[PDB]
């Protein structure tokens, strides 16, 4: 039975209790997210940012099934193009607003990767994707104000491919935190 997250607390205590099993109900919990109210005083810990880069700052790590994050992104600041390693990736929007540009799959053939759809995530919204879905690259693209965003992964994932747009060609790279449980994490 799916409940009003009255905190970030909560909420974590919700979601341990959705994913208590061994497969995912992506609707309960996209339902679940967006119902939490952001608070900045609940997450201001874990808002970690970096001049240069977005920064993922890591929250809870689940019960074995998934992980919670936080990542922070500075004006400017955006993604490669890239998938999510056969995991489930929720996004809610903590603070500000931040662009998601879809694409599919490249064939094998060397190609431009053209964009399938954009769209504007606004505050405290939650979007979902996985690689049947297709690919996608986020970005703030705000010139004025900072973004933050509450994903939660299942299973938890430490690598992902990122995508040359100018060809489809892919590259792995192993995702770091930039801080764990509000420690930063050089
Ligand atoms: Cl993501
Ligand atoms: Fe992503």
């Amino acid at each position: 039975e799916l409940l009003k997250p009255r905190t970030l607390a909560d909420l974590i205590r919700i979601l341990h209790e959705l994913f208590a099993g061994d497969e995912v109900n992506v609707e309960e919990v996209q339902a679940v997210l967006e119902a939490y109210e952001s608070n900045p005083a609940e997450w201001a810990l874990y808002a970690k940012f970096d001049q240069y880069r977005y920064t993922r700052n890591l929250v809870d790590q689940g019960n074995g099934k998934f992980n919670l994050m936080i990542l922070c992104w500075g004006e400017g600041h955006g993604s490669s193009i890239h998938d999510h390693t056969d995991s489930h990736a929720f996004l809610k929007l903590l603070q500000g607003n931040l662009k998601e540009t879809l694409f599919d799959w490249p064939d094998k053939k060397s190609n431009e990767m053209i964009k399938k759809s954009e769209r504007t995530l606004r505050e405290n919204q939650c979007a979902y994707i996985n690689d049947s879905i297709g690919l996608h690259r986020v970005e703030n693209v705000s010139h004025t104000e900072p973004a933050v965003s509450l994903h939660l992964y299942s299973p938890p994932f430490d690598t992902c491919h990122a995508f040359d747009q100018r060809t489809g060609h892919k590259n792995k790279v192993t995702m770091t935190f930039h801080s764990k449980f509000g420690i930063r994490t050089p």
